[PDB]
């Protein structure tokens, strides 16, 4: 078709790792992470295409090439429905909503485009100091339920990077950002700009 679909797995053609946008509306317009609100874009019967890392859930850790991530929903126990289900399906293992699942061959799972937002900075040295940054493709290694801070069950996910483009914080990634002349994209008139 004529439309560039975000519901396609993998990188968006023309959007290299290291691309930066001041606002979420711009990330959405690029197609890299379509949802205006949702932290994950995915379909419960298919898989997850993208996610934004923006802090929240204190138990989550972000080590750049790997990170943990907590589901949504549930006040009550979280279920493997909606985007929780979508993300679980990416994992290279049959779906299990009782104990979760782990992929031995996790690189064979479905790709997730990951954008890091400034708001994840308290618990992440990899969050951009401003706006939003596309950091590449990651894969779901394992997921599992556990008791949350609330006392109710939450779904947790461990993702690992699996991308031919180097991480944008790496010397090699910084070199690409310079070569490609990537800079913070501000909307027309904002600064004004």
């Amino acid at each position: 078709g004529s439309h560039m679909p975000s519901n396609h797995y993998g990188p968006i053609p023309g959007i290299p790792v290291g691309t930066m946008w001041r606002f979420r509306v711009q990330v959405s317009e690029s197609g890299v992470h379509r949802p205006h609100v949702a932290g994950i874009h995915g379909r419960s019967n298919d898989g997850a295409y993208s996610l934004v890392l923006a802090g929240g859930y204190e138990d989550d850790v972000d080590h750049g090439n790997f990170f943990t991530y907590t589901g949504s929903g549930g006040s009550c126990d979280q279920k493997l429905t909606n985007t929780n289900r979508a993300l679980a399906l990416n994992c290279f293992a049959p779906i299990n909503d009782q104990e979760g699942a782990e992929a031995k061959d996790w690189r064979s799972g479905k790709p997730v485009r990951v954008v890091r937002n400034v708001k994840g900075g308290k618990n992440s040295k990899y969050a951009p100091a401003e706006g939003n940054r596309y950091d590449g493709i990651y894969k779901v290694v394992k997921y599992w339920p556990e008791k949350g801070k609330s006392g109710f069950l939450v779904w947790r996910y461990l993702l690992r990077r699996d991308d031919d483009e180097p991480g944008p914080w790496t010397k090699e990634g910084k070199d690409r950002i310079k070569k490609l002349g990537l800079t913070m994209q501000y909307p027309e008139g904002y600064l004004e700009a």
